[PDB]
């Protein structure tokens, strides 16, 4: 598992032979079969959300939408895996092409539109390995399940409620994905009144599950929120005792300077141009919640430095996806090795010490 070989040869060859969606599909297949190319220091261990995480580097939602490659992802070195988004009924998502690479920007634009095998299919897939997962979780390798809603659903809150009922018993944490830019009306669920009503329902459903089957609940937010939007979210999160936030989803913005020919495709932008917009959103959300609400930081993480910036901004854990599509599997060990070195260099005893450190200087 050599970084240079993957970065300069394997990935560019793969990217030259297949369209992005096909490459994604082959990636999932290959990962699930456990054919793949770092020993985690105690310094990387984090305890949050009612769990031990052996390292703070997770695979973000969208790579394994249907829960097919969970074990292969742990083998890749991820400290935690998040699957989804999963919708109640199966649905196909948007017409193809719907994923686009911007290699000059180390970015991706996607408009998948919640292509999902649906709750029932994912439920059975997770049930087939439920005890294996119980042991992985106990070993410090938790599982997150990200919930979406169907395109034609009338009642968004009932879609999330159904997700809580069906996959909640199989998850260490649930994500109420209220931030996809690719489902009409979805991001409006981030508004105060809508959000309070939605999350009240979600939390009631979650609280009705048996103790050993009772997941933490997080809300995943956009990087495109107004100051007022962020204030309102922070307020609702604290009012309801939401367990954490995932910050951030993809951006509908197109930062000045994008070079990719495909920069004006519709969809969510991910990877390097998102990085600091995401970090700044983490920083604001951490301040508005007084450091009391765990944050999973996501967006543009490709290095130890990227990870530590999000951690010092207030993230307890980080995730990546887009970097894997450029650098391949060696990126996971790279991020971890670099993060470990930076923690030592900056005088932190471990990840935990660094969480929110920028707010204390
Ligand atoms: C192809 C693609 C599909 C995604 N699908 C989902 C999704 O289903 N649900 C979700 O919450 N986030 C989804 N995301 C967003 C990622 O989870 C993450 O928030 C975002 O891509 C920023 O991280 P990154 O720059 O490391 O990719 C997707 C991202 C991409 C690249
Ligand atoms: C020889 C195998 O190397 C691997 C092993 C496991 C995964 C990967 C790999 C992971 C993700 C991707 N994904 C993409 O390239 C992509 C795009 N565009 C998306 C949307 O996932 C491709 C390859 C490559
Ligand atoms: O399915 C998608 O289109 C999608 C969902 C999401 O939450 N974020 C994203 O970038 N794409």
């Amino acid at each position: 598992g050599d970084e240079r070989f993957y970065a300069e040869h394997l990935m560019p060859t793969l990217q030259g032979l297949l369209d992005p969606e096909s490459a994604h599909r082959l990636a999932v297949r290959f990962t699930s079969l456990g054919l793949l190319p770092f020993q985690d220091s105690d310094m990387l261990e984090v305890r949050v959300l009612g769990h031990k995480f052996r390292n703070p580097v997770g695979i973000a939602a969208g790579f394994d939408k249907h829960g097919e490659a969970v074990d292969g992802l742990y083998k890749m070195g991820f400290g935690f895996v998040e699957i989804g988004s999963v919708t109640p009924k199966p649905q196909e998502g948007n017409p193809r092409p719907r994923v686009f690479r911007l290699p000059e920007d180390q970015a991706v634009i996607n408009r998948y539109g919640f292509n999902s095998h649906g709750l029932s299919v994912v439920e059975h897939r997770l049930r087939a390995r439920q005890q294996k997962q119980a042991k992985l979780t106990e070993d410090g390798l938790p599982l997150g399940v990200n919930l979406g809603k169907n395109k034609t659903s009338v009642d968004a809150a009932e879609d999330y409620a159904e997700g809580v009922r069906v996959l909640g018993p199989l998850a260490d944490y649930l994500v109420v994905n209220v931030s996809s830019p690719n489902t009409a009306g979805l991001r409006s669920l981030q508004g105060k009144a809508e959000l309070r009503r939605l999350l009240t329902k979600v939390l009631q459903e979650r609280d009705g599950l048996r103790r050993v089957h009772r997941p933490a609940v997080l809300v995943k937010i956009a990087p495109d929120l107004t100051s007022q939007d962020k204030e309102d979210i922070a307020s609702v999160v604290k009012e309801l005792g939401i367990d954490g936030l995932i910050v951030t989803n993809t951006t509908v913005s197109r930062p000045a300077g994008l070079q990719g020919a495909l920069r004006s495709e519709t969809g969510g932008l991910s990877g390097k141009p998102l990085r600091d917009l995401s970090t700044q959103t983490i920083r604001e959300m951490y301040a508005l919640t007084q450091g009391r609400v765990p944050i999973i930081g996501v967006g543009g993480v490709s290095s130890g430095q990227d990870a530590l910036e999000k951690i010092r901004a207030g993230a307890s854990l980080v995730q990546l996806y887009t970097a894997l599509t450029f650098w391949g599997p060696p990126v996971v060990g790279k991020v971890k090795r670099e993060l470990e070195a930076l923690l030592k260099e900056q005088g932190f005893g471990g990840v935990t010490d660094a969480i929110g450190a920028d707010h204390r200087r």
